[PDB]
């Protein structure tokens, strides 16, 4: 009962692992051990509707059937006991929007990243996108905070970490992240995550401030519908903004696939001007 890249799969093609050879060891989700390999460990509470327990299997068969350095792995499952566990690639470096607020260049810290750091990061989640996008899976929620990564230091790498919008389709609505036809007509193609591509983007340069600053999301919405776009994040260089703008065209045809967006990344990571280019200090 789920279909990826053409291919089915149900709950019998889950990696299944022993309840004894999986060791709770601290809440981050905890961390875990499988009998040494460390985990991450997400739960489903026993006290759940049936529509929880459905949507938690639909998870663990989505990440499951992904196959790719820059999506989060699944170690496997523990769905025979309760509570169920789904065992994931532990990302020490935790969510991206956190990591980029908490590690944003400060007094303390002057150089705690630098934009090459970022152009890293979105390459990292660009190759994520493309590999989606190649395999036809829309994901339609592409957002800092859906991010991981696997550690905090350098040698870093970004993952896409959670698929609960695409799992749900398959108030609470990610409007700032959506391109115009999703909100008007309710229709999503892989235009739609390069969009939300762009916004994410603004997110990481921006050092993981909220897109549209000041913007609810109904006025973000009217905006958006009108040809309004974000300015530059502070001392975002021109052609990382440009690769924004292209994003967010408004026509889905005008967009860039993500074989052009890696193009212009490795681009921008190549140019000197863009690279020495310092990020702002937070006092
Ligand atoms: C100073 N710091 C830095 C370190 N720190 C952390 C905070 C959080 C984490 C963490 O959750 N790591 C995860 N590894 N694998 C998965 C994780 C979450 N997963 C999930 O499936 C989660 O649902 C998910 C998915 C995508 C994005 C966020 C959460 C799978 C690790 C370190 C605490 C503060």
């Amino acid at each position: 009962n789920y279909c990826f890249a053409g291919k089915t799969s149900s709950i019998s093609d889950l990696k299944e692992v022993p309840r004894k050879n999986i060791t709770l060891i601290r809440g981050l989700v905890y961390e875990g051990q499988v009998s040494p390999l460390q985990v991450a460990v997400k739960t489903l509470p026993e006290v759940c509707s049936e529509q929880d327990e459905l949507d938690f299997l639909m998870e663990a068969l989505i990440i499951s059937k992904f196959n790719h350095q820059n999506i989060v792995r699944c170690i496997g499952v523990s769905l025979q006991s309760l509570p169920r566990f789904i065992l994931l690639e532990l990302m020490a470096g935790g969510d991206l929007k956190s990591f980029l607020r908490e590690t944003r260049p400060r007094p303390s810290q002057p150089s705690s990243l630098a934009m090459l750091d970022l152009l890293h990061v979105a390459r990292d989640i660009a190759c994520g996108c493309q590999y989606l996008e190649e395999n036809h899976f829309i994901h339609r929620d592409i957002a800092a905070r859906n991010c991981l990564l696997t550690c905090p230091g350098p040698g870093r790498v970004a993952k896409i970490g959670d698929f609960g919008m695409a799992r749900d389709i398959y108030a609470m609505l990610p409007v700032k992240w959506m391109p115009p036809e999703a909100f008007m007509e309710g229709i999503f193609t892989s235009k739609t995550d390069t969009w939300s591509f762009g916004v994410l983007l603004w997110e990481i340069f921006s050092l993981g401030y909220m897109p549209y600053p000041s913007k609810s999301n109904q006025e973000v919405l009217e905006f958006v519908t009108s040809g309004g776009r974000m300015d530059p994040p502070k001392n975002c260089p021109g052609p990382v903004y440009r690769i924004m703008t292209q994003c967010w065209q408004h026509q889905p045809e005008d967009r860039p696939n993500f074989a052009i967006i890696l193009e212009r990344i490795e681009y921008c990571t190549q140019d000197p001007d863009v690279i020495n280019t310092a990020l702002p200090i937070e006092y």
